[PDB]
């Protein structure tokens, strides 16, 4: 009605960016979901640009940190404690579930530590890792806690980084146990409740599945699961939340085109509140052409029969 | 007339990232260029959508390596025969400089190196280092090497990625020495000449100076030079690729608008072949305001004046 068309990216899946750690998309799968809860906290943003849960813009400040660190006596644990992107000071009052980009998975994330000393532009690098899952790891309180391969190398009162690389398993137990993709952490500490998220995801219409945005974390040691799903690539987030266009109804229907016949290989619905759905049952890895892309062709209801993926 | 219309993304300055290296910006610069040539490789492409280069279209695709690896005997140095991006051969011989994000800067890029078995799923990871002034920096050939923290973890012919992070210096020699930001490797190895190169750029009216997109760099040993200037923002490489706008003229007048307050701050040229010019003489930090944004205003050319910074 000369409202902001609606429109979705024409990159590729390969071009794109995974919403919940700093890594290229790989591929579109598909799988049942009833079993447990969807609420991803990151890759959350609606249609229209709102952005959800701890969703922010950047497709390489996800899974970071930043603050000053604190040895811990007698161990190669150093406690973090948060500041802001800018290096300001963490404002834990803020009404959402922990700082923007925080990990949204129980997983042991390993990288690198980072430091540089003001004064004289020395710096420093350390391998470590961030158990999202640990009773030390409360970043909505401003604190997480690295085990490191160094005791005294890092000095207090100095702009400190981490950059995730990728996952961990402790390889004595059983293979494929951890990270747990679909287990939020507990931002302020195993008795505190988390609050202000972005709320879970399923289908609700019969035959439709979640259609997920995947990749392969790196692993770093042991017998990880390395899969990773998003629900949005992190150029949607992107380009809704700057387009802004409103949605006219609860459903934007998009085709996948194949640019090498012209023709549709299928189409799925893509809810307004930042998610999308296809028409099949069971665990489906989809097979694509490496120019394939979305199209939004219309606005639907949310109960618009889709063609079978 | 009937020109698909040309636009910037309304993203902050703040709000993207670099295409040199997997970090934010954080801030503009402006300097004079006469004492360097300016000849990056990343985060090249024109107005209308042509990626030049070594450019391509991941934020997370920036100075990583993909392959498998041998050790070599006697060291903790293992040779990376590469992969491309979803893990098939590489090709010498498409018409680029070297694999389509490989750092375009003399540099010791540190990182983490990470590897997969595929039988059984184990996983390992060890810090690593990258010289790419080095004589084995050999990427165009399909061959770089990493100096790593092990002597025995790494299998053969099994997936193995690098992961950037940061820089590093010798710290015995004189601080802020490398990286070399302007300095490009040499793809090929010592004394062979690089192919397909996006063109050097500079300012080519009286009292312009170069626009860079700056950030900071994460420094992991020694006394490096962090700074690191893109010509182009991330995103903007994405917006443009996407849209294809056509280039009416050599110039894309733009302004760079204070919502807060309303007014313009300043305003600059955008290069239909992909690069920014402002009036001013000197070094510079910008100064802007976070909420600030970049706007299209009207098509110039090569022989407009700008208001002075
Ligand atoms: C499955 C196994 O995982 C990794 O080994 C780790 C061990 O890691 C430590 O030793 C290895 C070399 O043996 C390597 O130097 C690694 O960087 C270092 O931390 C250790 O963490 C044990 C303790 O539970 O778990 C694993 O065995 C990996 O390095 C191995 O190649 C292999 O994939
Ligand atoms: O100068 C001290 C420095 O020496 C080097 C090591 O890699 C660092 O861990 C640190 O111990
Ligand atoms: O000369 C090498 C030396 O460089 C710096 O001093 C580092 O801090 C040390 O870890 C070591 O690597
Ligand atoms: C110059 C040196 O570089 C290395 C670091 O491990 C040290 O902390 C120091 O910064």
């Amino acid at each position: 009605t000369g409202s902001k068309p609606f429109t979705v990216p024409i990159l590729t899946v390969e071009e794109m960016t995974n919403s919940r750690f700093p890594i290229p998309l790989e591929k579109l799968f598909t799988g049942p979901s009833g079993a447990f809860v969807v609420q991803p906290q990151n890759g959350r943003c609606t249609t229209d640009g709102v952005l959800l849960g701890t969703t922010q813009l950047s497709p390489v400040n996800i899974c970071t940190f930043r603050g000053d660190v604190t040895h811990i006596a007698g161990s190669r644990n150093y406690t973090m404690n948060l500041a802001s992107l800018n290096w300001n000071n963490y404002d834990p009052t803020e009404e959402i579930p922990a700082p923007l980009g925080t990990p949204d998975f129980v997983g042991k994330i390993q990288g690198l530590l980072t430091q540089t000393t003001k004064g004289d532009g020395s710096t420093r690098g350390h391998k470590a890792t961030v158990y999202t899952g640990s009773a030390p790891f409360t970043p909505k309180l401003g604190s997480v806690q690295f085990s490191t391969d160094t005791e005294n190398d890092f000095e207090t009162h100095q702009n400190t980084k981490f950059t995730p690389v990728g996952v961990i398993q402790d390889g004595s137990t059983t293979h494929r146990n951890e990270p747990q993709q679909w287990v939020l952490p507990s931002y302020s500490g195993r008795n505190v409740h988390n609050v202000h998220l972005a709320p879970a995801v399923a289908p609700t219409f019969p035959g439709e599945q979640l259609l997920f945005f995947r990749s392969t974390m790196p692993g770093c040691s042991g017998y990880p699961n390395m899969d990773l799903d998003c629900l949005l690539p992190q150029e949607w987030v992107q380009h809704f939340y700057q387009e802004a266009a409103p949605a006219q109804s609860d459903v934007a229907l998009l085709r996948f085109v194949n640019p090498d016949t012209g023709r549709v290989l299928f189409e799925c619905k893509l809810h307004k509140s930042g998610y999308v759905t296809v028409a099949h049952t069971g665990q489906h890895d989809l097979v694509i052409p490496p120019n394939g892309y979305f199209r939004f062709d219309s606005w639907v209801n949310q109960f618009y029969t889709l063609a079978p993926m």
